[PDB]
């Protein structure tokens, strides 16, 4: 019979922030299920009396009038033929006041609705993993300017849920996703808004890609670890051969845990349209320029194999936190299709790990959101590290959702803040099929 295997509410509920219940449904569908939201009839009624709201949807966004009230969700699982046993769940917390403003509030004016069939609204966002943000070092050395409550996972997830669902996007590529964030925050929020997701963890965090089901279906997945592909896959034998005279650089590349997530999607709107969506988080060290070049060379060879060998020539979207600014060898290589043997990034970490080589690729990739002043803004550092790279053979930029202003970014010195849930800024752009 239709039954909710998991039924959970968030612990932190804020006025103006969507309440996205976790509902794992067996033998049924949410479109076939019944939802009704209630609010406490009066503050402090200890849940003795409940007032029906007019909200019959899975998601409820409390108003300022609900501050001080608990909420209750009634849900009846259904499969389109019959209902299962009804369930009810009350919030343990009362609705609280949320932040006055968020950096994404103005950005949401550019993403008012789900886009037409000819477009692909694409997001790339490093959402700052709680595995790193939870530490004393993050709170006192990295982000001392941030209100400690605003670093806490439950607070940041509320903002990230509002931010991402507010973009009404089609393809969402995320980095620094914790295992529990994927299953308890992103999957319930994004599935309520019509997106399905896949997760590729490294150790305690990793990559996620979400896609809008009304526009896409997932065909296949081709995720890799760069070290595994480079050392063991004969596809990368020529690059491994270039690294034979540089054993110190080769050992440092092969130590890295960096992964590449690859998902091939099929348009539910045009039968002839498939797209290869790649997502990554490259090695982070400031002196790791040569490592990022080699990781990018593996990534592009892997994506070429998936998109042109496994599939008979499909276009590509490559999102990620590339930990590379536009002045680097890695960025030049992506945009120009080659990098010379004498590039200074081949000795980015000194002579011992020097690995001068010539690399070439035949993709025609454009940074969809261009080269912002920065996509990462913290105390002591800022830089453009994130990109949405698009295949110019098949895609064009319809619009770029502007990044928050510098005044918005610096209201609480830097990021994250009470108004911005990550140390990175989400990239959002509308792409058009050519
Ligand atoms: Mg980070």
């Amino acid at each position: 019979p239709p039954a909710f295997t998991e039924l959970q509410l968030p612990r932190y509920i804020m006025a103006g922030f969507p309440v996205c219940p976790k509902l794992s449904l067996e033998f049924g569908d949410p479109a076939s299920s019944l939802f009704r939201w209630y609010k406490e009839a009066k503050p402090g009624a200890a849940g003795s009396s409940w007032t029906e709201t007019d909200v019959e949807e899975r998601v409820y966004t409390p108003s300022n009038a609900d501050i001080g009230l608990r909420l209750k969700l009634h849900c009846t699982p259904g499969d389109g033929q019959r209902f299962g046993h009804s369930r009810e769940l009350e919030s343990v917390c009362v609705v609280e006041a949320g932040p006055g403003t968020c950096t994404f509030d103005h950005r949401h004016l550019y993403t008012k609705k789900v886009t037409e069939d000819a477009l692909i609204r694409t997001v790339s966002y490093n959402i700052l993993a709680d595995t790193y943000a939870q530490t004393e070092f993050s709170r006192t050395v990295l982000y001392p300017y941030c209100a400690p409550y605003a670093l806490e996972l439950d607070y940041r997830q509320n903002l990230i849920q509002k931010e991402l669902t507010g973009y009404n996007a089609d393809v969402i590529c995320l980095q620094e996703v914790d295992r529990a964030v994927f299953s308890d925050s992103l999957v319930p929020a994004l599935e309520a808004f019509g997106l399905e997701g896949v997760f590729r963890i490294k150790q305690h965090e990793g990559l996620a890609t979400f896609y809008r089901k009304s526009k896409f279906s997932l065909l296949s997945q081709h995720d890799i670890s760069f070290y595994e592909a480079l050392e063991s896959d004969p596809l990368h034998k020529e690059l491994l051969e270039k690294l034979v005279l540089y054993p110190s650089a080769q050992e440092k590349v092969l130590q890295r845990s960096s992964v590449l997530q690859v998902s091939v999607l099929q348009s539910t709107k045009d039968s002839s349209k498939r797209i290869c969506v790649a997502n990554t988080h490259l090695y982070w060290h400031p002196k790791g320029g040569y490592i990022r070049l080699i990781q990018m060379a593996v990534a592009l060879a892997h994506i070429r194999h998936v998109s042109c060998d496994l599939y008979p020539g499909i276009p590509v979207i490559f999102c990620g936190d590339f930990n590379s600014t536009p002045s680097t060898g890695m960025y030049h290589f992506v945009i120009n299709g080659s990098i010379p043997e004498d590039h200074e990034d081949w000795a980015s970490n000194g002579e011992e790990e020097r690995c001068n080589m010539s690399l070439t690729h035949f993709f025609k990739l454009k940074s969809a959101c261009g080269e912002p002043a920065y996509t990462n803004y913290v105390g002591g550092f800022h830089g453009c590290l994130d990109y949405i790279f698009i295949d110019l053979n098949a895609l064009e930029v319809e619009q770029v959702i502007p990044l928050p202003s510098h005044e918005e970014v610096t209201t609480h010195q830097a990021l994250p803040s009470v108004s911005h849930p990550s140390d990175h800024i989400a990239l959002v752009c509308d792409l058009k099929w050519k």
